[PDB]
């Protein structure tokens, strides 16, 4: 709601996505907690992941927008830079973060992480392998997951 500076700036977020979604992406507040949000990236096209329809959980503190937010792919994920239980590698949300990043620029870098992984964060050190000496066979592995997406189990 509306009680501290950052629900208010995550009310404005909200709007921004509602309004105007960056292609592929959608997200908005849980129904009973404003500090945690379910989101949805689309594969960008041209890379392994597209057609890929991705659910991920983000979980604000009061922090923001100061502190950057825990992302957690929900849907099955293979790439080099995302554990097995759903955590990502991002430099934005480690290393790299600014107050002037809000839910959609979030949700886009991490789309453009899907098609850019980040050699120096192996996360999924058997994606990390495959990127680097199997484009053929990571992306089979990609496409499992791809399909697997459209099916929230």
């Amino acid at each position: 709601h509306m009680s501290t500076p950052a629900r208010r700036r995550l009310m404005r977020d909200f709007k921004r996505l509602q309004e105007d979604p960056p292609a592929g992406v959608s997200g908005a507040p849980s129904e009973n907690n404003i500090m945690v949000w379910n989101a949805v990236i689309f594969g960008p096209e041209g890379t392994p992941f597209e057609d890929g329809t991705f659910k991920l959980t983000i979980e604000f503190t009061e922090e923001y927008p100061n502190k950057p937010p825990t992302v957690r792919f929900v849907s099955k994920m293979f790439h080099p830079n995302v554990y097995a239980d759903g955590s990502i590698c991002l430099d934005i949300l480690e290393n790299r973060w600014s107050p002037t990043y809000d839910v959609s620029s979030i949700l886009t870098s991490i789309q453009s992480l899907l098609d850019e992984p980040n050699p120096n964060s192996p996360a999924n050190s058997q994606a990390a392998q495959l990127y680097q000496e199997n484009k053929r066979e990571y992306e089979k592995r990609v496409s499992a997951i791809v399909e697997q997406s459209w099916r929230d189990c």
